[PDB]
């Protein structure tokens, strides 16, 4: 315990001398309180602008307006916790029979950075701060700790505590292990316009319902067990690398200190050993690990593998093994799981009551009781997975899109919201057209989102660069990208015919549109249709004399 952490929170402490105050009024239960000391979402005009008739839609316009972590998590029973250690030593060994355990660079660090002390890019080119990382660096290597502190206001370390990690862990995402490819149930960089066809693919096997279980709180549930389990990635590594990797999950994983501000204003200064603290990458593919490694557990429940959590025999461990070796690849298939979210097709529907081991492990399911057997789906498209689901779209030649798609309101109302001020007209104007071609390249089949999204891009000039897979952070025409995303490098699709013009590509139905939040029908939604080159025209009047497009008669309604 302090012997890990004490050297932190002493220096913490002793640059605070002046403010150290044990505050015995304190509302810390589930975290250990070892001080304290003394302290102290803008709208997008643009896109605001263009999409008028969503002026007076509250579930739009509420958007850009404004106890689960102190808790604790009981320790699984004996049978849990084998069933997780014989299942994640498989699972590290299937992730690894293709992969290469490696250290990330400084050089990837800073190329990274470079591309999203004041900022941290002064940072990455002044040799002092890669001093006080060699230092840091050096006290893992002896099993010690001074500088890797979770600074809250998601958890932000300081830069040289993130490289470390980087460094040890990056691997993880920089080389692809939860791919589809390497993982099987992975989709770490499909893509949205992949995800559908992906569940498409699970929905081919034979077995009964498919499952889609939140967890309330996935990172508050993260055990102790759980970070142990995570930790044996360091069994596939040799030399330095498996010490810096050890050292990230002894020092900061499985032992934290965190800032937190409290207004009563003073800083806290709190430490656990228990719950999801890391970078939000690292969190990504260890979450992605312990949920593909949790659903694994409930497939064995649902299909008679272990009789019960409370103790496993050894018969009864051979056959996890044996049920791994045999159908583990095959089971692994059968899911698509990002991070805490999952999609699960089973054998058949007794994975519906399979809730001993999953309650155990601290994996509670949200908005339903406890024991109460989970609602599978009978239909693949309308399955949540990624804050989407996904509909299958005929195109007039009989080719197949599986389009992503979400309530219209949350798509409108996230394009009206930019994250930070002090943006100048132009960087807002690139903004919504980053918006306006990522509709136009995933939300196409959508009426409001097609023509909200022309008038975006003819209402800014059309050589400014869009910012902040993301194919459609371009300046590419967006049909070109379009035929190369849907068409040329879509491996569902066999006929590789170039589309030649935007009516080729086809919307959902009127009613399906409708029913997904369209306001096609409505007298305002008409209105500005009817009238869009004169809202295009007030825009390209705000932002000035600039070289402009008309891209509203790629549209059969305005080809006029
Ligand atoms: O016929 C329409 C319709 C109206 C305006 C449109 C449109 C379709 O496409 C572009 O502008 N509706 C609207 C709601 C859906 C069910 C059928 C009725
Ligand atoms: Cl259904
Ligand atoms: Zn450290
Ligand atoms: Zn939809």
């Amino acid at each position: 315990n302090l012997d890990i952490i004490g050297k932190r929170i002493e220096k913490i402490k002793q640059e605070h001398e002046t403010s150290w105050h044990y505050d015995q009024d304190h509302p810390y239960k589930t975290w250990a309180y070892h001080g304290s000391y003394e302290t102290k979402s803008m709208v997008n005009g643009v896109v605001r602008l263009l999409t008028k008739p969503w002026d007076i839609i509250p579930m739009v316009t509420q958007m850009a307006m404004t106890e689960k972590v102190d808790t604790r998590t009981q320790e699984p029973k004996e049978g849990t916790k084998k069933l997780m250690k014989i299942t994640a030593e498989w699972l590290w060994k299937e992730l690894g029979k293709k992969k290469t355990p490696r250290m990330c660079t400084r050089e990837e660090f800073t190329r990274k950075v470079r591309s999203n002390w004041k900022s941290a890019r002064e940072a990455v080119e002044d040799s002092g701060f890669w001093e006080l990382v060699d230092k840091e660096r050096n006290l893992h290597l002896e099993g010690k700790c001074e500088t890797c502190v979770y600074n809250m206001m998601i958890w932000y370390m300081w830069l040289g505590a993130r490289f470390l990690e980087f460094e040890a862990l990056g691997f993880l995402n920089e080389d692809h292990w939860f791919s589809r490819e390497n993982s099987l149930s992975g989709v770490e960089g499909e893509g949205l316009h992949k995800l559908g066809y992906i569940l498409r693919d699970v929905s081919k096997k034979e077995g009964g319902a498919m499952y889609a279980d939140d967890t309330a709180g996935w990172d508050t549930r993260i055990t102790l067990e759980d970070l142990k389990n995570e930790e044996m990635v360091t069994n596939h590594m040799e030399g330095e690398h498996k010490k810096l990797a050890e050292a990230i999950f002894k020092l900061t994983y499985q032992n934290k200190v965190v800032r937190v501000q409290r207004p009563t204003t003073v800083m806290d200064i709190i430490s656990r050993r228990d719950q999801r603290g890391s970078g939000q990458v690292v969190t990504y593919g260890l979450n992605t690990f312990t949920n593909m490694e949790a659903q694994l557990i409930r497939q064995m429940e649902g299909e008679g593998v272990f009789k019960s959590i409370q103790h496993l025999t050894v018969t009864e461990e051979i056959a996890v093994k044996n049920w791994l070796v045999r159908v583990g690849r095959e089971r692994l298939s059968r899911m698509a799981i990002s991070g805490d979210d999952c999609v699960v097709k089973p054998l058949d529907d007794r994975f519906a009551s399979a809730l001993t081991a999953l309650n155990d492990m601290g994996k509670v399911r949200k908005d339903i009781q406890q024991w109460e057997p989970s609602r599978g789906w009978n239909d693949w498209t309308q399955v949540p997975f990624c804050s989407h689901h996904f509909h299958e779209l005929i195109m007039k030649d009989g080719r197949v899109l599986v389009v992503p798609c979400r309530n219209q309101d949350e798509l409108i109302g996230r394009a009206r919201i930019s994250q930070g001020a002090g943006w100048s007209l132009r960087e807002t104007a690139c903004l919504g057209k980053s918006y306006a071609q990522m509709w136009s390249l995933m939300y196409f089949h959508r009426r409001d989102l097609r023509l909200a999204a022309n008038a975006i891009c003819s209402a800014v000039p059309s050589h400014w660069v869009p910012t902040s897979t993301h194919e459609w952070m371009t300046t590419e025409d967006m049909l070109t990208v379009w035929n190369r995303v849907w068409i040329q490098e879509n491996p569902w699709m066999e006929d590789k015919t170039p589309v030649e013009s935007w009516e080729e590509i086809p919307y959902l139905g009127k009613r399906e549109d409708q029913w997904c939040g369209s306001l096609i029908g409505l007298t305002s939604r008409a209105t500005w249709a009817k009238n869009i080159q004169t809202a295009i025209n007030q825009v390209r009047s705000l932002i000035g004399n600039e070289e402009y497009t008309d891209y509203m008669p790629s549209m059969k309604r305005f080809r006029r």
